[PDB]
């Protein structure tokens, strides 16, 4: 199937932030205080020296939650990947609006003035966002935002950046990436089941069949 | 026909070697004398912004005089909203190369809104054998020393960045881009005919039939 | 006295955006529709190839105003300078709040991989902002903002970045800078006299005596 | 005494040449074997972030093995909120230089707020004779080839960036910095005693009396 590494924020049947390395059974999780209707901000960072994937989710007035996991991505992910955002809603009326998304990847060689870098920043999505590959119920343009799930009952959507990303190289001394997105989960329900995730996958990843709910449109089954 | 805007460096004795600005036609809209240095690494800096609406280029060599050409033009009226940017090169009948040692690009769309900037930035200082984020056309190849050989080493080649680029938007207060690339044109011949160009085209641009020589793999005819 | 180059927004006795090269008698001006109580955004840009200083002031819902002026800063300003913000209030109750300020300067040499760059971004000012030199009634910390004039009748204040800036060099092929600040001018009065300015000066510039009102704390007299 | 945090590269046979992390004391908190290469340009990459709270360093040479050392430490508890960053070097009694070919630094403070990042970034690829944005101490000088000679060419020298740096803030969700510098240690001697260090100190730090040799111009005594 696909190779997935993802930082997920879910409230399915307890809300927690977690790190998934190829399985929905989070390798590490942290208690998350999901704030309905408030804009949240996830910061994800990783570097080949530390070989540690770290995440921080904070809200204004701020209850930050953070989870880290030691892992050498060189052994998990393919050399070239595509990065993206995912979301799945349970049986509840709710949205998973992405207000902004920015990413930065760098490969520094042994070679002096070594650097290879890719950087994108979306602070406003357009109706025709040709540099985003939308999958599922994901769409753009709504207020300049990115609606991962359909806005108005079991919906899944994803948005991946068009250009493949050279996330690692055997001849780099330090490889590193950093992602940041601001989201808005609004539900009229008091305890909605929902999930958003920043994921890294093989370039041609697609929504597995049956990847709804707890599977975040990332995994085909709970193994 | 494709829509092309390109800054070209050519020595085809149509008639000194010159740097020139092409807006949809090979008969440069503006040109400047260029002192092509065989075997030395050169550096082209291209910059544009919607406020000034002036496309400018500077080509210098170490210990060098620089050559510069600017041209007033509102790209909003020439290019489509979404484009792809790339490098091109055509060799006449001479033994010579068109090695690109580095290429970096940055695009920015700043809206009327407070804190609404959209940006794309890539930097290649070392090209790998499998550069999956570059669309190679013609005789173009990568990996040779970590360089990009646009031409065969009567050759024509191009390399376009994979991700489409949002160059303009009707709602931006200042749209801008800036490109930089270092090249090496080596030829055993004393007066070789050659040509490199940084170009901006429609996303699905391809090498027109018979765009060899003085047509730089960009134009199908001068006529 | 001091050497001043500044992009000013004034409504003194008609509101206009203007470019001042060593004198308060703007070298070029544009009609400005001052919006009381609304956050505005000034973008200032300049590059040595074009040798043109350009400014854009827009508000949300947007009425943008823009003014450009052809000038080779190499002949006006000293090699090393300090950049800053200034404001002066007439006899009115009003504020000149700076919500954010960011600047970027680059010096690219003939030399391959030439770059020298300085970049700062303030999106939140602290009560002890040790990297800012405050002059006059200027203070920080108020909401995380920068109050150029005193907040509650003839007040002048300035804030300059601590580190001197190498704005030009004789051996650079392209020198360029770019500044952006968001301001809030709130006055209970319908037609208040006020002025804010982004200025470049000699490193040890200070508020001239009698630089109030129309003189923006930049000039000592109207010559 | 000054508060010093520094990543040091030393060959003083106190006992192989090593790279080490110093937190307020010259007796390194952590060290790694370093294979000092006489006459070859080296590259030190230093990185830290408040989420991981781990200070890491990588020193590589071309065609090289890299040496790396990391140390868990919350800088919030060691350093003052505002600091100055710099480079240091001390030579033993040998003929040798400590030329810094380039130095770049980036600091970021991201708040709980949506879109509230504060950043400082400098890049020196060429030092001029009058580098007004650098505070030189000891035998340090600039302009020599466009390089920075920390030591006399029993010498000690330092260079600190002029602007104080806000390294931490109690209200930031992720504070981070990253430094990179390329050096050249040439010595006619086969086993020279030498030392370079990237350090972070209180804004008004100065070379302690007798901080020569194995004290790297950073510490007044080991004892
Ligand atoms: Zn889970
Ligand atoms: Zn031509
Ligand atoms: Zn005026
Ligand atoms: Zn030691």
């Amino acid at each position: 199937a696909d190779t997935i590494v993802a930082v997920e924020l879910d409230t399915y049947p307890y809300p927690h932030i977690g790190i998934d390395i190829k399985s929905v059974r989070s390798k590490k999780t942290a208690k998350w205080n999901m704030q309905n209707g408030k804009v949240g901000t996830a910061h994800i960072i990783y570097n080949s020296v530390d070989k540690r994937l770290s995440a921080v989710v904070s809200y204004p007035n701020a209850d930050s939650a953070t989870v880290s996991y030691d892992v050498d991505l060189d052994n998990v992910l393919p050399e070239w990947v595509r990065v993206g955002l995912s979301a799945s809603t349970g049986l509840y009326k709710e949205t998973n609006t992405i207000l902004s998304w920015s990413f930065t990847s760098k490969l520094k060689s042994n070679s002096t003035h070594e650097t290879n870098a890719l950087h994108f920043m979306f602070n406003q999505f357009s109706k025709d966002q040709k540099d985003l590959i939308l999958q599922g119920d994901a769409t753009t343009g709504t207020d300049g935002n990115l609606e991962l799930t359909r806005v108005s009952g079991s919906s899944v959507g994803r948005a991946l950046f068009y250009a493949p990303v050279h996330i690692w190289e055997s001849s780099a001394v330090v490889a590193s990436f950093e992602a940041t997105f601001t989201f808005l989960i609004k539900s009229p329900d008091s305890h909605p089941a929902d999930g958003i995730a920043f994921f890294i996958s093989n370039i041609d990843s697609s929504i597995p069949s049956g990847s709804t709910g707890r599977l975040l449109g990332l995994f085909p089954d709970a193994n």
